[PDB]
């Protein structure tokens, strides 16, 4: 009958300007209002934010706009002695302190097929890219940078698409930076270097050159932003896991505690 909370980012991490506070619980939360009341967030410099639930075990908190660089954030999840709904009580209290780094926003514009990385507003890299072809397009919107892998296999069956089917794949890639839980990454794609900057050929990922992918891996960090614009796709879902910023502020602020 006890629930354990887990908070991210990790204690002492430096994260980008898009990183939300995330609190996950190992059990479904019956009284979201009680959970929100138990979570205290302090920021310096102080900024307004609000809670929004991504599913039955995970709540997020962010400001209306991306964090200012240098912001220090303290999170206190005080669920000991708190009835989180239906007599499920917090197993413990949990705290985290984190800081915001430089503002790094990389914009991939399907009109030019270039992914341009800006650091505190200045262009530092312009990479030709090949995004999702028209039958398997990359969604537009704001994506938060998640984990980074020097090598991994992306397998479409993770996402309910059989590897044997027309949009299926089981693909080894180097220098892969995850930007959605729906399976978009920026990664090395030596097989699409001809097409990069000209033609979209992927199932949704942002293919770039091996040197550009390794540069991205080396220089972009969790919470940095990639914004995709002008593709033939829809918009990344606000509840993706890394698509929080696609939910308009008025809806986020209003919340869904019920
Ligand atoms: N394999 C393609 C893109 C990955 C597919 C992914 N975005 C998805 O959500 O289906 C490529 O990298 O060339
Ligand atoms: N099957 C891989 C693509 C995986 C994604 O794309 C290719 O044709 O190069």
């Amino acid at each position: 009958h006890l629930t354990m909370p887990y908070v991210m980012p990790g204690d002492g991490e430096v994260v980008g300007v898009g990183e939300p506070v995330a609190i996950r619980f190992d059990e479904n939360i019956a009284d979201r209002g009680a959970a929100e009341k138990a979570i205290k967030i302090t920021t310096n410099p102080p900024v307004e934010g609000a809670f929004y639930w991504l599913n039955n075990r995970e709540v997020r908190w962010r400001p209306e706009h991306f964090w200012k660089p240098g912001t220090a954030v303290d999170v206190a999840v005080n669920t000991y002695g708190v009835d989180l709904g239906e007599g499920m009580f917090g197993e413990d209290n949990v705290q985290t302190h984190f800081t915001i780094g430089d503002e790094v926003i990389a914009t991939a514009d399907d009109n030019t097929k270039i992914l341009t990385v800006r650091v505190n507003g200045e262009v530092v890299k312009s990479m030709p890219t090949s995004m999702g072809k028209d039958s398997t397009p990359t969604a537009n919107g704001i994506y938060i940078v998640g984990s980074r892998y020097k090598h991994i296999i992306m397998d479409s069956s993770t996402y309910g698409v059989p590897v044997n089917s027309p949009n299926g794949y089981r693909t080894d890639v180097d220098w892969a930076t995850q930007i959605s839980y729906s399976g978009v990454f920026v990664h090395s794609a030596p097989w699409s270097v001809g097409a990069q900057g000209h033609t979209n050929t992927s199932h949704g990922c942002l293919n770039v050159s091996p040197s550009n992918a390794q540069w991205f891996y080396d220089h972009v960090k969790r919470g940095d932003i990639v914004e995709v614009v002008n593709t033939v796709g829809g918009t990344l879902p606000g509840i993706d896991g890394l698509g929080d910023w696609n939910i308009p502020w008025d809806q986020w602020r209003a919340g869904n505690a019920k």
